């Protein structure tokens, strides 16, 4: 404990917090805010922030998500383009893509994820589907946490 | 032409503009782009701003906004709550509230509203509608320039 880094949250008290119970887990330091559902909206946006070096689960699903970086910057990949990102940066992640956002290990990442109310659950990589990830390079470089 | 103020706009390049046509019109120095829709999204994402002195138009309609204020300072009123809004503060418009964005005369105002993607027109208030809004205190003050 020499260094003890600083970390800003974003929250609108009201709106309830789920922090991502951790093991195991395919993802790491993770919390979610729903910030829209019901009333007739057939969408939902939530909030998800993402705490330095941590990263949200890769996955794939039929519904798209259209994302918002909201806070601080990392890193992002969709199918196989990897990008920095930062606010507020769109990212357009189309049915059945893989996709993965990444904290840079001295930042959190804040975004904001639009998806449908209905919708199916998501599905992780099985060890086939890392290998054809992996024999892209900048994929590898992002999975191995050396995007920047 | 002593003074000539500054202001930013956010944009997205590859997203395009539509600037409002002022002429007799019910909203005042308004941008919008689109920044999510299609893909399956059964809901849009848009960003509207509203220029120093504006508003957009007061209505209402069926379909439910969800706003998150990301530019700047401003006024909002839902139904005959009114208040002050700043980023990245959420308003929820239920279906068939009364509802405008008042930018103040020194700022512009900028917010992401979330609507589905089939949605029913905006209707405008007659002139009953404009003076049972302005039978309360707050609204009517808003509606003058002066809720701050
Ligand atoms: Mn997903
Ligand atoms: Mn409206």
């Amino acid at each position: 404990r020499p260094f003890r880094p600083f970390q800003s949250q974003y929250r609108w008290p009201g709106v309830d917090l789920l922090a991502y119970k951790e093991e195991s887990a395919p993802f790491r330091s993770v919390t979610r805010q729903v910030l829209f559902s019901g009333n007739g909206l057939t969408g939902e946006l939530r909030y998800f922030e993402v705490g330095p070096g941590g990263h949200s689960t890769l996955e794939r699903h039929q519904h798209a998500h259209g994302v918002m970086i909201l806070k601080g910057r990392g890193h992002a990949m969709v199918g196989r383009a990897v990008s920095a990102v930062a606010p507020y940066d769109l990212v357009t992640i189309p049915g059945w893509s893989w996709h993965q956002f990444r904290a840079p290990a001295d930042e959190a990442l804040g975004f904001l994820c639009m998806v449908n109310a209905e919708r199916d659950k998501p599905q992780l990589p099985t060890e086939a589907d890392l290998a054809m990830l992996r024999a892209d390079d900048a994929v590898a470089a992002f999975l191995d946490g050396l995007a920047g």
